[PDB]
Parts: C-alpha cells; structure tokens; sequence
C-alpha cells in the first residue's frame, strides 16, 4: 500500500558527472569493470563512453529489457563493450574477478543491513588482489554536519564530566509530490560514515572518502568511497 | 580496543601517562528506575502476569514487584540472571514469589504462558539489530492475550525530538531520523587523579518513530506515544509507546 504522510497514491537524470568522479578515483582501469545494479545504464553509458569494458549486473527483467533496447541504439563499439547480466547484487556469482567493482548510492540504499553484508561478501569474492571497490553515497545535511556534543558534570563525591554525541547512521528520505493549485515515498538514506563502518567490519580498508556534487556543480551532496581488500 | 573518541584522543595526549582508555562497560568504578517503572504502571493500570523482556538485574523488575505485579523476567545472560537471583533471594517472600525468572533470547523466545502486559526498556530494544527486532515483535504477538498490551520505553535524541526540517520547492522533502549511534566519553572532572581513566562507548539509538513504523509494519496498532523524562524532571528524553494487536 501507499504511505499516508503527515501532509497527505505512492510516487512509484544524467550520470556523466557521477561517472567522472568514479573515473578520477580509479585512475587507469586495465581490464573490465563490474557495475552493480546498473539500472538502464544511467552510469553505464557514461562509463562506456570513457572507453571502459563494463559487466552490468541488474536484477529486474523489465529494467534489463530497457537497458538492452538502449544498447541496441548505441553504436556497435559501445554495445560491444557492455556485457549484461541478470543477478542480485546482495548475492551473486559470476565466477570471474574484476580489477574494479562499482556501485551507486541509489543502489546501496536499496539494501537493508543483512543484504548489505551479502553485497560486501560477494564483492570480496569478485575482486582480484589489489582491486578497487568504489561506492557513491548520498550525504544528507545531518550526515555532513558536525554532531552537537553535550557536557554534563556529575558526582557520586568524585566528580565526572560526561560527554554525549549522536552520530548519524540512517535516515529516511520522505517525499510528498504536490500539484500547486497526492504522491508519496519513503526511502532509506544511509550516512556515508555508516557504510564505511560496515565496510571495515566486513573486511575492507577504506582508503578515501571524497565528497562531490552529484550534478557536477554546487553543494557537495555525495561521497565517493574507495575500498580495497588487505 | 575501546572506542577512541575525538574528545578522548585530545585528553589522552594532554594527560601523558596518568591516562587510560577504557570502554564504559568493563573495568567500572562508575541503577534506579522507579520513575521509568512508574511510567509503565501509569500506562497499564493490572489484571494479571506481566512479561518483562531483557530484565537485566531487575532495575525495573523490583519496582514492578513492589506494586503487587506478578512478573516473568526474561534475560539472556546467565551471569546477569545469577546476580538477579541473588538480589531476589534477599527479598521478602511476597516479592520473591511473584517473580519468575527465565533464561531466553527476547528476539526468539517461547514460553508456555501468555500475558496481559509485555514490557521492554530502551536500553534493551536498542540491543537488537533490524532482523532481531522483527523476531522480537513476532514473539511478543505470540505471548499477548486477547487485548493485551506491549509497552516500550525509547530514548529520544535531540534529532528525534525535533520536527524534521522540510525543504519546500510543490515538492515536500523531509529527512526523518531512523537510527543514530549514541557516543559517550566519561572522565573525572579534574585532570590529576592518577590513574586518569577515560570511559567511552558507542551504542545503537533508534528513533522512537522508527520503532513505531516497525511495530505497525509487524502487525501492531500503536495506540499511544508519550514523551517523559527519565529523571522525573528536565528535558523529556524518552517515549512510552503502547501497542496492541488489532482485534
Ligand atoms: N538485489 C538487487 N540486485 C541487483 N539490482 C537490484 C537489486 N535490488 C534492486 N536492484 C536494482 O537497483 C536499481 C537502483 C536504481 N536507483 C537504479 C540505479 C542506477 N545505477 C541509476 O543510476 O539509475 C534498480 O534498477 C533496481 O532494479
Ligand atoms: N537477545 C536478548 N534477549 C534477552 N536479553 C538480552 C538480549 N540481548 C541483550 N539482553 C540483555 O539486555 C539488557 C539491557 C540492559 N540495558 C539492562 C536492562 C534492564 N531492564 C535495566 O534497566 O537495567 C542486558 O541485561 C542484556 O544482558
């Protein structure tokens, strides 16, 4: 069913800039790239334009058909560089390994906690040694802000100072679309720091976290996370 | 080892050698909830047996027992149950006999008994990840009698207390708090002391409204949510949630 918000029928771009941010933090890419939950190629087409060879993994049959149709419209050199694969980013086996594994924010926020461990484990099995796992992650106002530290003085007779902070971990992005004269959606919104803690917990060293602007200009509303297997 | 907080980092540099970094839940030279217990009592008003989940060493249980309540207290840790059993042995035989102690996992438990009231505290539900909480909710449903209540206390952070900020554009967007990490750093008000022990800890801190969404999704009707102060006065730092099975 639909979500009845406080101000309420449910609600259900260009990846050139986001794609380039990925290309900056990989450097030179010897070998094919695995993109997880590729959708209809919002990022995959920009990746192919960088000359990459991409294996694009997507769960939906319907979304795959849209992707395949788009590929048929592309020049032969583009299409020839894209291998489409039906699969589940939280649990896949292609038997092959890759120098680079890529996932966008819209995709990782699709997975709950247990499914994310599925994802992390699967990526470990598909990275060649010295391989790079790259993630973009949306960063909310709360996730970017320094947490407000609270102080309290407390006795017993021995006096103590208690400091408390609250670190962002997960929010819900709630939407209400409106004819200005009733559409609705709640989605998960992980703090990049949360995903990074999860990455470390699951085996990775996180070597860089670079904020960037998704649309290539203005406020930096995303983070590129580079993770590697030690 | 322990969580090395930003404030801990700078203290330990500034203290040189007197300084030791510890987690709050270990070597601890550093419990009363008669007021939280009263919030529960105030929102029950009782027919029969009460199930208390993750009862710990009875910080709420003993207060409940003092009200005439028959309490089943469920706890996972055997050492904690041992310490509960000791306290319960030093208690008047009227208190001692209205208390049943059971070892169990509040995420997947099963008793040969149903209850008019089931209670859990914030400290406790935040013990559980998302999957385990679903296990909790399902298990609780199975232990409620017709018309029985599930009562939860939930700590409420500043971000959880605020009305989420909107950005009108018409497009209404809100970011609702779901889960935070509560991070503490505790040290003596002095600086000498010796040893200078800095105590840190990180725990899960769910938004009361997130738990409410989760309860509703699990098949409960949430029929009230009441903010209250855990120290009977000051900022209301806690919410009392009441849930029932729709009949
Ligand atoms: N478990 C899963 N495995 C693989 N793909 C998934 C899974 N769950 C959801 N998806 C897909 O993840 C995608 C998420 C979308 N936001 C599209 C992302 C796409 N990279 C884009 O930029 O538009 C959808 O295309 C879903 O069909
Ligand atoms: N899965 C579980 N089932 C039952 N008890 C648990 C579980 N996980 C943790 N605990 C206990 O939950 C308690 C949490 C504590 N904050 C104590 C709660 C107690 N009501 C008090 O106010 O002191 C500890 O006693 C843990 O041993």
């Amino acid at each position: 069913g639909p979500v009845r918000t406080p101000h309420a029928c449910d609600f259900y771009a260009d990846g050139t800039s986001e794609a380039r941010e990925f290309a900056t933090r990989t450097g030179p890419v010897s070998g094919p790239v695995l993109e997880l939950a590729a959708g209809m190629g919002r990022l995959t087409f920009p990746f192919l334009d960088l000359g990459w060879e991409v294996t694009a993994l997507e769960l939906s049959t319907s979304v795959l058909a849209a992707f395949r149709k788009r590929l048929a419209e592309a020049p032969a050199d583009v299409r020839d560089r894209c291998t489409l694969v039906q699969g589940d980013m939280s649990a896949f086996a292609l038997d092959k390994r890759f120098g680079t594994v890529v996932i966008s924010s819209g995709s990782i926020n699709e997975l709950d906690e247990a499914d994310r461990r599925g994802l992390y484990a699967s990526v470990r099995e598909h990275l060649e040694p010295g391989g790079k796992f790259l993630l973009s992650l949306a960063m909310s106002e709360a996730a970017e802000s320094e947490p407000l530290e609270r102080k309290q003085e407390l006795p017993g007779g021995r006096r103590y100072v208690l400091h408390v902070r609250h670190l962002p971990a997960e929010e819900i992005q709630e939407i209400t679309i409106h004819p200005a004269d009733v559409c609705t959606h709640r989605r998960r919104l992980l703090a990049p720091d949360q995903v990074v803690r999860e990455l470390v917990r699951s085996g990775f060293d996180v070597i860089a976290q670079t904020p960037f602007a998704s649309g290539g200009a203005g406020r930096k509303d995303m983070v590129l996370v580079e993770a590697v297997m030690p």
